[PDB]
């Protein structure tokens, strides 16, 4: 496990995010209900949501867009987001929705989750089925609909460990949390894949992670393992969207 050189980067970066969010109520409040329960926001959305909240930015989005549930159904339901006319209510983004809250506060995050989802071409789904998108479309969406013209997608595939971590440290050092994805290899190519935020590191070279499960099993982890409570372990096909900040 490679360690942060303090003559190049900061000696450590303590957990940046203050949100401890997830994919269900009230984050999904504005998504359709179904007979298999209400649609969930998606890991990509929840992770993007959290980072955008960190910067409380942009004030307002750019344009509009719609996706449909079920995904490629010729007559599915419209799930639309008008970024252009939405002034995001950052003030009412509670750090933790596990308690009670005003509706104002519910709608605050419910919209961000919606929009982030829509902006990534989310294929929405139920609690059992899940909602997924592609990190690549997430980048594209951030640029187009959120105004992050520097947002950029990259895979760990194309970088040696030293180079990858250089970016990880330098970005965290600059105070920029990272949207980050990886997949946990299945027993017969039945892979499981997830998106989350990396919001720090320590002298030891471990990383602070916010998985977006209402802050469950959140904490400092090894970037090569990423193994929350030994249920899963996200090693393969790691990737990120950098260039997200004010």
């Amino acid at each position: 496990v490679i360690k942060p050189d303090p003559s190049k980067y900061a000696a450590e970066v303590s957990t940046l995010l203050t949100t401890t969010w997830g994919q269900q109520m009230p984050y999904n409040k504005l998504l359709p209900k179904t007979k298999k329960g209400r649609l969930i926001t998606g890991c990509v959305a929840t992770a993007t949501a959290q980072v955008l909240n960190y910067f409380k930015y942009p004030v307002r989005g750019i344009g509009s867009h719609t996706v449909h549930y079920p995904a490629n159904d010729p007559s599915g339901t419209a799930i639309s987001a008008d970024f252009g006319n939405t002034t995001y209510d950052w003030a009412n983004m509670k750090d933790n929705y596990s308690g009670n809250y005003t509706e104002a506060e519910a709608n605050a995050v419910a919209t961000l989750m919606l929009h982030c989802g829509v902006a990534s071409e989310m294929q929405y789904g139920g609690p059992n089925e899940g909602s997924g998108a592609y990190m690549t479309d997430c980048a594209a969406g951030l640029r187009t609909y959120f105004g992050f013209t520097d947002a950029e997608y990259i895979t760990r595939a194309n970088y040696t460990d030293e180079q990858w971590m250089d970016i990880v440290f330098s970005e965290l050092t600059k105070g920029h949390p990272l949207i980050y994805g990886g997949v946990s290899p299945g027993s017969m190519g039945q892979d499981a894949g997830h998106a989350f935020v990396i919001d720090g590191y320590n002298k030891a070279g471990l990383v602070s992670v916010n998985w977006g499960w209402n802050g469950d099993v959140d904490g400092y982890y090894k970037i090569d393992l990423l193994n929350p409570g030994n249920m899963y372990s996200f090693t393969a096909e790691q990737d990120m969207v950098r260039g997200v900040y004010g």
